[PDB]
């Protein structure tokens, strides 16, 4: 996190680079630093320099830009804007100049900015756009042609260019000119999905403290501006924090769910605004309005808070244009696969300068032959075959109904370990229905009533009817499932004029029935909102104040969970068998949520629920959905850990887990509870064993005390660990962080609000009831069920085998035609000019981007992919498979040279003059099959993909190269004119060579199934390692030594 400055000697730097040829390597390589100073102009001053670099521990560069108003020098970094202060000498964030700002301050902005402060501000913080930048195509050309792999390719066009073979050289540059649009295409929609996701482009009002009213489009906002919000509704401009009135939102484009919210005013007083206590009080960038009410005044007052790319979104923007990088890695061994593999190389090329030197030929055609040689081993269609690969899986997943950003973390879900859920929305209904309400009389409860309609006019029924934040939205009431569920249940329907405190938010009416029971003793009458005080995860709570035609004086209601209501109620108001009544609901997996009153004596949070009194419990029921026990089932049978985290209770969760297979019958559990230390003593880690492998079930509180109190158990815990409940938001992105920190693959389904955090913070999120592509995790689904959970993995896994037939096959070719030119060397051939282009597209790279297309397997399995290019088999598979096809082609030419018919080829006339000689026709189709035979072999079926048939492009290919190569070898000649074949002129050999190259199809097969079936048993029997690396395995095997609960 260094970053250190410097300011005609830059042109000479450029030219020695230029005479160096190479010099770029040396700057992309260990020593990047040294040749930035030596061509930067070195200059420690950071007042006096224009460029920058920062470290951090990677390495980036960036110019410094200054405007004028006098002077402001400041740059860009990561999207973030940093300026240069005269006063500090340093640079300081734009977003940390109004840090500490109180809420007093932004109460008094209320007023206008000046047009004249708008404009430094403006100049300041910039433009209010998150800015993502449209590409120019040579741009992108530029960018992307620009690596050392199509340089190479390009020097490779040039060398065969060299030596009239224009045919190749062509196709090299078709090629290559293919995966650059293949390249620029990826890049083009990736950066398109994310542009057109930020466009904020309207006019909004906002008022100047003379004349009070101007329209602006969205970029001319500033931090600090006041903000006329539409009451009809629409789109956030900005960042802002509600000043005055009230706000029903919809923030699920950074939220996940999808349900109104209730923003209310900023609390006047002192104390800083931190944006995060006071989320219930600001408006975020890029969320809908459904409506605004001023209820104190005409309009309805914001003030701009962050603009540009410090908002939320504008963060999540960031991240995704600059993500962090994987920490699990996918390969982190390939440098020594290709090292191995030019060390083949390179002992093939000593064959071939020495057997050059040994005829005559020029030194200058010899180094030639040499550099031919070295470019034929580079294959240019693998960036192809790896784009088209990440294309067609990514294809693959938004058909199956699911969007992944950035396709790059495609391939963790083939690699998953341990997943978690989220009771409510995710594994359960999002529904609910209301089985009744348990009343109190003074400290005893009751009976529970069904229908809640029957209850007499008193605190709970007004409770019940009046503690929500439900709107109504084109006659319709909307919000919360429970609160609409709530509502209905009681009949009160949501229908100025203030009672004592302030303006009525909402009034309601209670349902005319019952002339005579109605009417039996004080009939209902209506009741009026004065505060509402909205809900959040972290505080299981929500507080409402109300009045009505009687209320000598107001009455609050609070509703919220029972262990927590219970704890704010009076003491002497509840009942000492609160516990186990509270269980013996949730025990039977009923959502239980109580409802508590104070009557008020005529108003921040705090004051609110203090002395509150149980009015009852709220009893109902959350079914699990349809779909969920037979994929926890089946993510249980493949040795996929599952974890449930939840807020919900402790009872509950476990009813649930039991019901949905989490923990299966025979399976025992223990509850971890630890006891907050009393100033005597630490907590004490208390377990209970429950009654119907080893499962253990905590809560939040517990949960926290063990990470602050009990870190040595911590690790115990987490492994065996898999039901927490009752934990805020941030206590479950922490779990995440510890499982990650266990060495665990973690992924994450979520419904919102609670998970996002948690969601960001796993290696693989995924987010249910989202419309489309979002920002909220980096996998989303459109379906609202857990079956989006498998199939990430299953194509993840899909994936992971999909590259890695790719690198066997493409490595294949790469030397099976390595070999074959080098034999045609010993002769003194060189394998035709247009059998190169034969061999590069119509055979190998449609082959190539085919071969990915085929799909996941439909069910998952308990082997995992590899993760190593350099395993055991792997290699095993690639020599053996070299044995078997250079023992192919050996035979062929031996048996071609014992013929009765034979002429050597003029070994006295270099190639392509002597051609087709006889022994260039036969290794020509010899490695064409050959082609096609790895082609067909290296791709696999079963676990991870389909079985070969099933991509019917695929299939025809191969059928028709095969077909095509048939008749090349079996007929009189059609092509033989333009591929310089020699047609062999007999209709006996050639059906022994079609015979022999059957052979080599067969033992293809036969060889990669016999490795398959024998060298995993081998090497189980051979090599007993005890894998060790990962902690989360050593703790598995320490606990199976001997459990740690005993
Ligand atoms: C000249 C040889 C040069 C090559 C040197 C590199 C050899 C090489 O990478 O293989 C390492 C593996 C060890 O195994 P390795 O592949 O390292 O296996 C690890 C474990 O499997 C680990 O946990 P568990 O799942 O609990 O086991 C996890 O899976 C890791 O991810 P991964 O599996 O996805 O990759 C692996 O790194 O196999 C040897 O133990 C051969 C050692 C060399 C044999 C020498 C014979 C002469
Ligand atoms: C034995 C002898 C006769 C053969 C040597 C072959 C050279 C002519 C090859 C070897 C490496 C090649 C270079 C590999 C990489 C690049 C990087 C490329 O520039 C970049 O894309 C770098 C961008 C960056 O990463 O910042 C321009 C072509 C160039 C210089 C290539 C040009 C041709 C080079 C010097
Ligand atoms: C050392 C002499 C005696 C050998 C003569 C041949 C060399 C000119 C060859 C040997 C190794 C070759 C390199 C082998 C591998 C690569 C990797 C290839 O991939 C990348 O580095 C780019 C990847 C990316 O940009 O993502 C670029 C060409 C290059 C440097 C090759 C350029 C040509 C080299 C230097
Ligand atoms: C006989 C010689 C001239 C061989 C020429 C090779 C072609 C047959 C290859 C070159 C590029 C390939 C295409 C490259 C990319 C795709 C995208 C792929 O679809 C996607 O993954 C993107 C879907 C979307 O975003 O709409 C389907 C295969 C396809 C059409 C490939 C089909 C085969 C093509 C045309
Ligand atoms: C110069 C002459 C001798 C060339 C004659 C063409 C053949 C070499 C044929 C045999 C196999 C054919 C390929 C077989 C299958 C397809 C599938 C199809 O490509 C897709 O994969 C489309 C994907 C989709 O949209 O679903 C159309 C072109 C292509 C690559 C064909 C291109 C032409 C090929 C290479
Ligand atoms: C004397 C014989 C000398 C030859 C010795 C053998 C050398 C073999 C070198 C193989 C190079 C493998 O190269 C590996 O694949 C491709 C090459 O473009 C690169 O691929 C990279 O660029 C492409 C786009 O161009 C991206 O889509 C891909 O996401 C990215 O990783 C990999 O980052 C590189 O690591
Ligand atoms: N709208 C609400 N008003 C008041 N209390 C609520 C409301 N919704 C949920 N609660 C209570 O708050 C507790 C936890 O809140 P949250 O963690 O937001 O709910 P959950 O539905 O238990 N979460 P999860 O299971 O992870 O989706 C729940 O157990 C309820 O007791
Ligand atoms: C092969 O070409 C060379 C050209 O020099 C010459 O020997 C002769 O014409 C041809 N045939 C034989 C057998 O050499
Ligand atoms: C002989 C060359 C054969 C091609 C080998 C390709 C292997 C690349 C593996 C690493 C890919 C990510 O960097
Ligand atoms: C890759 C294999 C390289 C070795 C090729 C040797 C060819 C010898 C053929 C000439 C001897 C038969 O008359
Ligand atoms: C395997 C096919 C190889 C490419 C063949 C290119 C020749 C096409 C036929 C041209 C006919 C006129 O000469
Ligand atoms: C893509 C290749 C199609 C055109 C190839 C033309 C080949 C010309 C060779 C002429 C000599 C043999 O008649
Ligand atoms: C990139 C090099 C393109 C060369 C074009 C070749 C066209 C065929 C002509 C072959 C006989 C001169
Ligand atoms: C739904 C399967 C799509 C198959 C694509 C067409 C395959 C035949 C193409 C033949 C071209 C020569
Ligand atoms: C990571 C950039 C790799 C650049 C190619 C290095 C080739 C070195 C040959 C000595
Ligand atoms: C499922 C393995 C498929 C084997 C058949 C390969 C294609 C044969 C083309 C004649
Ligand atoms: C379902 C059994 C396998 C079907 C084979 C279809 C492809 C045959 C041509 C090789
Ligand atoms: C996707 C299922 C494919 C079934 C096999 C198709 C065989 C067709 C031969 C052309
Ligand atoms: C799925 C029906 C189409 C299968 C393709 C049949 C072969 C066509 C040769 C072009
Ligand atoms: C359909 C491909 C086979 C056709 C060959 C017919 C003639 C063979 C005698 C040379
Ligand atoms: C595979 C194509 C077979 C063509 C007919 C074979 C005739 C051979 C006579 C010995
Ligand atoms: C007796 C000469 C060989 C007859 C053909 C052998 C079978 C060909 C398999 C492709
Ligand atoms: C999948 C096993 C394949 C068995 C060998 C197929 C030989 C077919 C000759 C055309
Ligand atoms: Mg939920």
């Amino acid at each position: 996190v260094r970053l250190s400055g410097y300011c005609w000697r830059v042109i000479g730097y450029h030219v020695v680079v230029w005479m160096m040829a190479g010099i770029p390597l040396l700057l992309f390589r260990w020593k990047p630093l040294w040749g930035v100073r030596l061509r930067l102009r070195p200059c420690n001053l950071a007042h006096a320099e224009t460029l920058v670099i920062e470290i951090r521990d990677q390495l980036f560069t960036v110019q410094v830009q200054t405007e004028a108003i006098r002077v402001l020098r400041y740059y860009l970094f990561q999207g973030q804007r940093y300026i240069w202060i005269e006063t500090q000498q340093a640079f300081y964030q734009v977003s940390l100049l109004d840090h500490g700002r109180s809420c007093d301050d932004v109460h008094r902005s209320r007023h206008g900015l000046s047009l004249q402060d708008q404009m430094v501000r403006k100049a300041i913080y910039g433009p209010n756009v998150i800015s993502i930048p449209v590409k120019s195509y040579p741009q992108l050309l530029v960018d992307e042609a620009l690596n050392p792999y199509y340089g190479f390719q390009a020097f490779s066009i040039a060398l065969w260019l060299a030596d009239h073979y224009y045919w190749y050289a062509l196709c090299i540059f078709l090629i290559s000119s293919i995966s650059i649009c293949l390249s620029l295409y990826k890049t083009r929609k990736q950066s398109q999905t994310l542009r057109d996701m930020v466009k904020l482009s309207m006019r909004v009002c906002v008022c100047r403290p003379g004349g009070e009213e101007e329209w602006v489009d969205s970029s001319e906002l500033v931090p600090g501006d006041c903000l006329v919000l539409p009451q009809e509704g629409g789109l956030m401009p900005c960042d802002a924090a509600l000043v005055a009135g009230e706000c029903m939102v919809n923030e699920s484009s950074l939220t996940g769910e999808s349900i109104p919210v209730l923003k209310t005013a900023l609390p006047e007083g002192l104390g800083p605004y931190c944006a995060e206590t006071h989320r219930r009080h600001t408006l975020f960038c890029g969320t809908l309005i459904l409506q605004a009410r001023a209820y104190v005044g005409p309009h309805v007052l914001a003030v701009v808070t962050r603009t540009g790319f410090c908002t939320a979104k504008g963060g999540l923007v960031s991240s995704i244009l600059h993500p962090r990088p994987i920490n699990f890695k996918f390969y982190k061994h390939s440098m020594k696969f290709v090292a191995a593999l030019s060390v083949l190389a390179l002992l093939g090329t000593i064959y071939s300068i020495f057997i050059l030197y040994r005829n005559r030929v020029p030194l200058n055609e010899i180094v030639i032959r040499a550099l031919d040689l070295v470019t034929v081993v580079v294959p240019p269609a693998l960036p192809a075959a790896m784009t088209v690969c990440t294309l067609y899986a990514q294809s693959r997943l938004r058909r199956q109904g699911i969007f992944c950003i950035h396709p790059l973390r495609i391939n963790l879900g083939g690699k998953l370990q341990l997943v978690c859920f989220d009771k409510t929305g995710t594994l359960t209904e999002d529904g609910l229905d209301v089985m009744g309400v348990v009343p109190l009389k003074g400290q005893a409860f009751l009976p529970l009533v069904p229908e809640p309609r029957r209850l007499p006019v008193g605190p709970l029924l007004r409770a019940l009817a009046t503690c929500h934040a439900l709107s109504r939205l084109q006659d319709t009431p909307v919000g919360d499932p429970m609160d609409l569920k709530m509502v209905e249940s009681t009949g009160w329907v949501l229908e100025a004029d203030s009672a004592f405190g302030t303006q009525v938010l909402a009034v309601m009416r209670p349902p005319l029935w019952e002339p005579q029971l109605q009417a039996m003793e004080e009939p209902p009458v209506p009741v009026s909102v004065l505060h509402r005080f909205p809900f959040s995860s972290a505080l299981q709570r929500m507080s409402v104040v109300v009045a009505w035609p009687g209320a000598t004086q107001p009455e609050a209601y609070v509703k919220g969970s029972p262990e927590l209501v219970a704890g704010l109620c009076n003491p002497e108001t509840v009942p000492t068998d609160f516990a186990q009544m509270l269980q013996s609901y949730t025990a039977a997996g009923y959502r239980v949520v109580a409802l508590a009153s104070k009557p008020l004596p005529t108003l921040t949070r705090d004051t609110v629920e203090g002395d509150l009194s149980l009015l009852g419990l709220l009893v109902m029921r959350n079914l699990l959905k349809p779909q969920t026990t037979p994929v926890i089932q089946a993510l249980r049978r493949t040795r996929i850990r599952a974890v449930m985290v939840t807020g919900d209770n402790l009872q509950t969760a476990v009813t649930v887990a039991r019901g949905c297979g989490m923990v299966a019958p025979q399976e025992h559990l223990i509850i971890v509870h630890a006891t907050h230390p009393e100033r005597g003593q630490p907590a004490s880690l208390e377990f209970l064993p429950m009654e119907s492998s080893r499962h253990l079930a905590l809560s939040g509180p517990t949960f926290g005390i063990i990470v602050k109190h009990f870190p040595k158990l911590l690790p115990k815990v987490l492994v065996q660990g898999t039901v927490f409940a009752r934990m805020a938001p941030e206590q479950k992105t922490e779990l995440v962080c510890e499982l990650q920190k266990l060495q665990y693959c973690v992924g994450m389904c979520g419904d919102g609000a609670n998970d996002c955090g948690a969601l960001k913070a796993a290696d693989v999120g995924i987010s249910l009831s989202q419309a489309e592509a979002s920002v909220v995790s980096p996998f989303t689904s459109s379906m609202a069920s857990i079956e989006c959970v498998p199939m990430v993995i299953r194509e993840g896994r899909c994936s992971l085998d999909t590259s890695f037939s790719v690198f066997k096959y493409m490595a294949l070719y790469s030397l099976t035609q390595f070999i074959s030119v080098l034999i045609l060397y010993t002769i003194n051939t060189n394998l035709g000019d247009l059998q190169f282009l034969a061999i590069d597209l119509v055979i190998t790279t449609t082959v190539a981007v085919l071969m990915s297309r085929t799909g996941p397997a439909l069910v998952l399995g308990r082997v995992r992919p590899p993760g190593a290019l350099l395993s055991v088999p792997v290699l095993s598979s690639l020599l053996l498979q070299m044995v078997l096809v250079t023992g192919v082609q050996l035979g062929g030419y031996f048996l071609t040279l014992a013929q009765p018919w034979f002429v050597p080829l003029n070994r006295t006339v270099a190639a392509p003059d002597n051609l087709p000689n006889y022994e260039n026709t036969v290794v020509f189709s010899l490695s064409s099959f050959q082609y096609l035979i790895l082609a067909a072999a290296v791709s696999k079926g079963a676990p991870f993909r389909r079985p070969l048939y099933t991509n019917v492009p695929f299939l025809v290919a191969l059928a028709l190269l095969s077909s095509v190569l048939v008749g090349l070898v079996l007929v009189p000649g059609l092509l033989q004119g333009p591929l310089a074949l020699r047609n062999i002129t007999d209709t006996g050999f050639k059906l022994l060579l079609l015979g022999l190259v059957t052979l080599n199809f067969v033992g293809a097969f036969m060889l990669e199934s016999v490795l398959d079936q024998c060298l995993p048993a081998c090497l189980r029997r051979l090599r007993p390692k005890r894998a060790s690396k990962k902690r989360f395995k050593q703790l598995e095997r320490e606990l199976a030594e001997q459990p740690w609960p005993p």
